Parts: structure tokens; sequence; C-alpha cells
């Protein structure tokens, strides 16, 4: 089928259809997109059937077409192509067509378990499911330029076909052309930004809940082929817990439960997931391994430990994950506040912390500072100094800190979890008015229950009625339990009121407002 | 199939994956989404495999999940669903599973030709091509509630399956369930906003060029199975050119060859497209019929006539279409300034203008204003009254206006049109410095051509070099013809200079900057 594919490519050229009005929110569908392995450049070939949506002109370099990773607007993770006429193929090597449909993306840091899960694995899972056929047919192409990395077998779980690295493309041919390729990863599952513009923290508008996290974790547990106990997630190289043996005995005594230790180094990852998946409580130093908390059962507790001078309020990727609506996880943060219990490593090279390379004046300033100031990514000297300390955990202060959230037995001790759904609009809202005196009037409002309430058993159903006089800039709310109400002493005669009605399930599930009612007295 | 389909729906529930961080930029892929034809509500069933991305909570009602039409954030064009547990299906009739994969959207105004093409046809065409398999296997579901409309056969040209309107779903069953549904329309092909928040005009950031318009027009011409001349697009019901015959011979006299006439009422649309298809020039009054200028051949001229009191620059849906990059059309506008040559109809009813039913004082102001003021959409009596008046075109005034833009014979003749593409980054930029004294210093820069230029012949190739002293907030640019240069004047010794390089094709095709060059002197 090569002469037919070469003919379509040489006559018609590249076809590009993309979602999104900005580059930070863009997914592209390509046909006959090409790639030079010598230049490491993707190629758009203009032919007689070529389409480019969006067609940006020179705005395609301000800054680029789309983000290749899920890190927003990272200036080393952009995607773009160079343009050529389809006829320019007459002067080029013969193209080598890739048969598989491709999903093209960059992995932001395939060596960090948190980056792997939050930036790549979750977005890959749902970007594949954004388009029909991808989840079963797509071969992934990782174009960021790093090797396999320490977690490459995790990437292999998301696709049935072996992923390809950019370095592997040059052995496939000098000119490669994808008959069908998707480019980009959706940011819909992300919950954290790493501090390039403003200091790191939760992303402003999180669009993912624990249910979608757990559906992903359920898929990975099946692909990994996966009595109550507390689990301590230790580190063996750096950011250590120095009194680990004392911590395990105390936790076992405080909660009357078995306490088990796991680490990324000494256990196959399937066994790591298996241990986490049935743990009533996860205790761990702040670090990449804590992203595995997404495998915790609903109702379990996350106990995150922070080293000296590291404010837990400033470094919240795992707090944000654990407290996502729908995750149903308890979050406890503990910070070492005793300098005699921290171990400093200042004679390390700058990469691993250590401050010996800076002048003596800044070294004293760092050692005296009892809290890492707010900073931007990525190599702030003080932050790396403190975040790579060793920590002796003060047991009694940790136990009292945990007991402020977990007041009884930790874990999912026979608790049930509803699904949280919202009401519809109330239907057929009406109103009537009457006047009994120069200053006495009545305004009655009535409505039918939301349609989905006919098939719902809700513990508490209320209606909020917003009342506003026509000229006023104000509205007054009223909470009612019946489907009707007659306003009396708040109503003026010979005037007009606007009425908005919405239904509220329990107390926090706010429904939508119906069409406004105009009611004149 | 059906018993396996019902068990997936009742156990698993609805699955939803959507692009975009806002409702105004969102397309949704649904599996096991349902519709109650009685309540006229879509239903998300919560089951043990349900996915909701984005998961907005009550912000799903602020204001909705997505725009169902392409008119951004319109009050009455929102899409949403009501939520129910998957177990509720036991209390409903057995569902009717829609076989075909669906694309669900709202037509904004199926009775207006401009709205049909701009808001519906073009977005439908590329939204279908955004997702694999949609263009061949999808059935269109129009939920806005209108009937077929005046142009329903145009809609049927975009799908091999007969589209269904909302009113027909009640006959299919009380509860309808889509195994695979897509919801929403891309806005990437839009170029005009009709004036709901600010006076009407072109959309701010147009993402579509004339190429994608012509690829769409080439498709309709095939499905419609479609001696140089000038074409006058006539109106026969309202907003008519009174002196059609006088105008018609004048263009024959002032230019070269025939000037014929065409009308939406008296030809089949296939003949209307065919006559516009080979028209060297199209003259017409402002109206929906002018949207057919997208079928004009490369190089034609569009002459739009405006009633006496309407500003040509205040209403530019077809000026924006004609002057789109890649359309390669000349645009000519003419406004009637001689008030003797306009006749008006003050006592036609609400929908076709007239100072009827308005205050006599409000009349006089409309009687007096020589210019309809800038206004918000859908209600201005002066705009309607002044736009539905018939005009005697002053041939002397208009022929001058065309001759300013059309210097000789109108139409393409046999002009050349080549695709305008942009340079790649310059490759392997280098610098070296020299110091001749404590005030003199020489900075040399060199680079290789952009990779795609190795397969291009370009008339003018230039390079712009930006020099910034590190730490300073200023820069000086240099336009150069060679791939190397030695800077001398104003170069400070013992400094660090930041060097940016980009290539430019034919003055106006600005390419991207390469990675910054750090140069120490
Ligand atoms: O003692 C250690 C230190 C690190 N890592 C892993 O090695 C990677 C890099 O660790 P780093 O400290 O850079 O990440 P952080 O924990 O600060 O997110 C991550 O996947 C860690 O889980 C580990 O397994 N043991
Ligand atoms: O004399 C007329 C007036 C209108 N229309 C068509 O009827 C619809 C409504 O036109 P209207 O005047 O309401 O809007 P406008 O033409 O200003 O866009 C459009 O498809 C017009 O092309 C037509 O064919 N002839
Ligand atoms: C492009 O070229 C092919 C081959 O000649 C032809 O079939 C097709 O109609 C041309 N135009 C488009 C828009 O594809
Ligand atoms: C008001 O609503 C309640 C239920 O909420 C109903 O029992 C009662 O009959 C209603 N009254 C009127 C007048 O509609
Ligand atoms: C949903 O439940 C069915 C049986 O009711 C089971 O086979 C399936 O694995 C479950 N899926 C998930 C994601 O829990
Ligand atoms: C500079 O660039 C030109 C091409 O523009 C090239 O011919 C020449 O060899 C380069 N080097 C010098 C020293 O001119």
């Amino acid at each position: 089928d090569y002469p037919k594919a070469l003919q379509i490519l040489t006559e018609g050229g590249t076809h590009m259809v993309c979602t999104g009005r900005t580059h930070t929110d863009r997914l592209c569908r390509f046909k006959w997109l090409c790639y030079s392995s010598e230049a490491e450049e993707f190629i758009f070939f203009h032919g007689n059937a070529s389409v480019m949506l969006p067609s940006l002109g020179s705005r395609r370099f301000q800054p680029a077409l789309l983000d290749l990773s899920t890190v927003e607007d990272h200036n080393t993770q952009y995607f773009n192509f160079v343009e050529l006429p389809a006829a320019a193929l007459r002067f080029m090597p013969k193209p080598v067509f890739v048969p598989d449909v491709a999903l093209i993306a960059n992995r932001f840091n395939p060596d960090n378990l948190m980056h792997v899960f939050h930036d790549d694995l979750l977005p890959l899972f749902y970007t594949l499911r954004q388009f029909p056929g991808l989840a079963r047919e797509a071969r992934l192409f990782f174009m960021e330029g790093w090797g396999e990395g320490a977690h490459f077998d995790l990437y292999k779980l998301l696709s049935p076909k072996q992923p390809l690295l950019r370095a592997q493309l040059k052995a496939l041919g000098r000119l490669l052309c994808f008959s069908h390729a998707f480019v980009g990863l959706s940011k819909v599952t992300t919950w954290y930004q790493y501090g390039f513009v403003q200091p790191q923290g939760p992303k402003a508008n999180i669009l993912v809940s624990g249910n979608e996290i757990r559906q992903f974790a359920h898929f990975l547990m099946e692909k990994l082929n996966v009595e109550e106990y507390i689990l301590v997630f230790s580190r063996t190289q750096n950011r250590l817990i120095l009194n680990e043996a004392e911590l395990l005995l105390a936790l076992a005594q405080e909660f009357q439960m078995k306490t088990v230790t796991v680490s990324l180094e000494d256990h196959a990852f399937a066994d790591v997931v298996r241990l986490v998946s049935n743990a009533s409580m996860l205790v761990s130093m702040h670090g990449a391994q804590l992203v595995t908390a997404l495998f915790l059962p609903r109702g379990a507790a996350v106990v995150e430990l922070f080293p000296y001078a590291v404010n837990p309020d400033h470094y919240t990727p795992y707090k944000t994950l654990a407290t996502l609506p729908g995750m149903d996880l308890q979050y406890i943060a503990w910070q070492n506040t005793m300098p005699e219990n921290t171990v400093t490593h200042p004679e390390r090279p700058w990469d691993q912390g250590g401050i010996a390379h800076l002048d003596r004046a800044e070294q004293a300033r760092i050692l005296q500072s009892r809290e890492v100031p707010r900073h931007l990514c990525c190599r702030n000297p003080e932050w790396l100094f403190r975040i790579y300390q060793d920590t002796k955990v003060d047991i009694p202060s940790l136990i009292q800190t945990i007991r402020r959230v977990v007041k009884g037995h930790p874990g999912p001790r026979k608790q049930k979890w509803t699904v949280s759904l919202y009401p519809g609009k109330v239907r057929e809202a009406r109103c009537q008015a009457s006047v009994q005196g120069a200053s006495e009037a009545r305004l009655s409002v009535s409505w039918q229950i939301p349609w989905n309430l006919k098939y719902l058993k809700v513990r508490e159903v209320k209606y909020e009625v917003w009342l506003q006089e026509q000229g006023e800039n104000t509205y007054v709310p009223y909470m009612l339990a019946l489907q009707n109400h007659t306003f009396t002493e708040n109503i003026k005669p010979f005037t007009t009121y606007l009425v908005w009605i919405r239904c509220i399930f329990n107390k926090t599930l706010l429904g939508p407002f119906a069409d406004v009612l105009v009611c004149s007295t």
C-alpha cells in the first residue's frame, strides 16, 4: 500500500484539525504529518487537500502551536512544525510511513514518580479516550528526548503497543510520515503547578475529581494484576526518617494495628500498589512516592511529614490530591519544628542541596532562616538545602497531630460513600400577587420538583428563592422546604419583583436556577 | 448486543471526556449518554465505570457544560444534563439505543443563509473531521427546536445519514440512549460575532484562513455537482436595488464584459453557487446572500452596497469574509450618501422595520439621524428601519469607488497563487568576541539556514538579529542579508550580550526565534 500512501501524501499533503483557541489548551489531529529525524523537526506539507486549523499565520510562533507536555506554557516543551510544499518531496529521501496511529507527547520528567503520574500517566489515559480508536490502536511517541527512565514499565501499561522514543526514530528512517497522528495531552486531570510563574501550589481551577483518579487507578491495578494495617512509605537514599524503628512501634501502639514498611527501592511496583491499596493509613516523608496515595482505599488517612523549615502550607501536591472531592481521604500534615531533630547536608554538590558553593554570607543567612521563603522553580538554594534534610520524627507531637483528624480507628471501617449528584431546574415556576391595603401585599410562588428528583431519594431537599425588586441592585435569599411560599411582610404593593429559584440537595449540592419570574404587585 | 448494551449502561453508567478548560471552548465525547424525550433533558447515569471530565461540581451550572451552538456563551444555547444513579433505570421504560454514532448540536438560525453557513455548516464540517470516523458514520441531531428551515438540504449535504431534529425524538421512544455521542461544535472557523455583549463585528482572534474556507466550498460544490462576467446578487422581497437595469449596463460599460443577475428565489442553489463559482466580480446589497462569496474564485472582487443611513464599517460579516487571509478577494464598499435616492417604509410591521408602534418623539430622532448609531443586537428599530429600506444606487458615486480598488479588468485573469509558508529556526547559531581596547570590542555571529529553506526557493531571505546587553531592558535589532555579521559600534567590552536570531521570508513572513545566544565579550 506504499504507492497509494505516497500518492496521497505527495498530492494532498498534511491535514491538521485542532481543538482550543489557545496553545495551552490544544489537541491536534493530523493526517500525513511528517518528521525529519536528521533535523528533529515535524513537517507540514502543503498540498491540494491541506487544512490547517487553527491557521495562525506568524502567530504560530507566539509562542508555538501547542504544549507537548501537561506543564502549562513550558518554553522547552512546545510543539511546532516547519512548512514545505508537498512538491519539495522530489528533493528529499523517500518517506517511511508509520503504520500505527500515533499519540505524540512529551514526558515532563520520566524519572520522578510524581511527575510520571500527574504529568504523563493520568493525562495519557484520558487523552487516549478523548478520541475513538486511540485507546486500543495508538502507539505512543515520546518526543522529549529522555531515555526510558526508572518507571518506563508504567508507561508500557497504558498502550498495547511498545512506545517509541525520539532517539529510536532515526533508525526508522531519515524522513518519517504519520498517516494518522494525534499531538498533545489534555490538562483536565492535572491538580498542581510547579511554580514557574508564581510559587508552586494547587492549580487555580481543578477539573478532576477523585472518581476519575480512582477509575485510572483501577485500570492500572488490573494491568498490574492487583488484617488492617498502617503503612509507612520510607526512602532509602535521601530525605530519610532517622527513627523509623521508633515510629513503627509507636504507631502500632497508638492505633492498635499492624504497621508495615514499604519503599520504591526494595519492592516491585505491583507489590507497592498492592500494599498501598489495602492500607488504612499511609505515613511518609513528603516526596514523589506519596503520589501512590491515589491507590489508597476511600477512608484511609495520608500522614505527610515535612522536614525542618519546610512549611506544609507551601508544598501541597499530595495534600491537594488527598483532599480532592471524591477522593475521600483524610490528610494530616506534620512538620519538624525542632532543630535538634534535623540533619543538614551542606557539603553536598549544589544539585543535591548543600550550600558550600555559595559565599559565607548567604550560608549564614540560610542556616538562620527557620522557613524556606516563597520562591520560583527550580533550583532555589535554600529550598533544596532544607528539602533534602534528614528528619528525626518527634513521636508524641506527631501522634497528637494525627489524633486531631483521626479521632478513632483509621481507615474505611465499614463506611459507605454516596455519589454526589446535583438537582435539575425546578419546573413550571409560577407566581401570583394580591393587594389588601395601601402597604399590604402578598406574593405567592410555586414550582414543581426537578425532573431527576422523581427518581432520587435525597436525605434533605431545600429550595433557595432569590427575591429582588426591579430597580434594586440587591437580592434577598430565602431557604424553604416546601415547593411553594407566600411572601407577606417583606412585600411592597404596586411594584415588580424578580424571582430566581434553585434546588439544593443536602446542603452543598447546589442546583441550577430556572428561568427568572417577573411578578408585579 | 442489546442485553449486553443495557448491562453496560445499568452497571457502568455514562462516560464523558471533554476538551477545553471553559464551556465556550468545549467538545464532549459521551458513551452511554441518554435523553428523556418527555422531560427534554439529557441524563448522565452514575455507575461503577462512570467518568465525568471535566468534573465541575456546581460550577457545571455556571453557566453550563458547553455551548451547543457556535455563538459564544449564548443565553438559550447551552448544553447540560441532569444526573441520576444508574440504578434508577429500573423505574423507567426500557431504553431505545440509538444505533448510529451521534453529533449533537444547535443550529443558531436555520432560516438565515449567513447564519447557516457561518454558524452551522462550516463548524459542522470540521467538527466531524475533528474525531475519527465521525464524517462517515455520524448522524446529526439538531436540538435547537426549529423545523427543517429554508436551507435543510444544505445540512443534508454534510452527512450521509438523514439528520434528526429534537421534535422527532419523542417518536423514537420515551427514553433514548446513545452508545456513542459527541456534543458541541468547534468555533475555529468562525469570523464574526453578532453583537450580544458589544456592537457586532469580526471576532477578535480569527483562527481560520481562506484555504480552509475553500476546502469546505470545494466539498459542497462536489455534493451539489457544481465569457468572464460580473454578477449582481439581487433581492426580490426587501432591501432591493431600485435601478438594477441602470446599474447593470453601467458595469458593462465601465468594465469589459457581461453583467448578469442572480437571486436566491429564482434559481436552484446549485445554479447560484455555479454562477458565483466563475464570477470575476460580485456586486450585491448587504444581506445573507453575500455569504456565498466564499464560492468566488481566487482573485474576484466583492462590492457591497449599503443603505443610506448604515455605515459600511459597522456591519462587516462579508468584509471580514472577503478580506480573510488566503481568500485572495478584493473588497469594495459603497454607502448611499444622497438621501434623494433612498425610499423607506415606515409602516411595515415590527419584524421588517418601520417607526410604527414607537413614540412620535422617537420617530423624529429616527427621521433625523443620518447614521444608525452603534447598538447591541436583536432589537434596534432604527437599524431595522434603515436596513430594510430600498436604495436607488447613484451609479456615478459607486463606479468611482470600484475603480480605486480595481485598476483594470476585474477577476483573476490568470494570476498566480502560491501558499505562503514561514521559515524555520536558524540552526547552530554561534558567537565569538574580540577586544581591541578598553572601549572597542567586536562581536561576531554566524548561523545556518533554517532546515526547511534547504528545500525552498524564496525571493527575499533576510535575518533579524536582536542584541540585548544582559541585565538591561532594551535591545537593538538589525536586518541582515548574510548568515553572519560582526558588530562593532556600541559593543561594550567585558559584558554578556543576549543574541536572538530569526529568519524572515519576503519581508512579512516572520519566522520563529532560535534559542537565545549568550555571548560574552
Ligand atoms: O531515597 C530516595 C530518593 C528518591 N527516590 C525516587 O527517586 C525520584 C527522584 O527523587 P526526588 O527527590 O528528585 O523527587 P522528590 O521526592 O523531591 O519529588 C523519585 O521518583 C523518588 O521517589 C527514591 O525512590 N528514594
Ligand atoms: O428579499 C429577500 C430577503 C431575504 N432573503 C433571505 O431570507 C433570509 C432572511 O433574510 P433577512 O433580511 O432576515 O436577513 P439579512 O438578509 O439581512 O441577512 C436570508 O437567508 C436571506 O438571504 C431573500 O432571499 N430575499
Ligand atoms: C486534489 O488532487 C486530486 C488528484 O488529482 C483530485 O482528485 C482532487 O479533486 C484535488 N482537489 C482536492 C480538493 O482534493
Ligand atoms: C406546596 O408544596 C407542598 C409540598 O412541598 C404540597 O404538599 C402542597 O400541597 C403545596 N401547596 C400548594 C398550594 O401548592
Ligand atoms: C463494575 O461492576 C461489574 C459487575 O457489577 C464488574 O464486572 C466490573 O469490573 C466493575 N467495574 C469497576 C470499574 O468497578
Ligand atoms: C556567511 O554567510 C554566507 C551566506 O549568506 C556564506 O556564503 C559565507 O560563507 C558565510 N561566511 C562568511 C565568512 O562570509
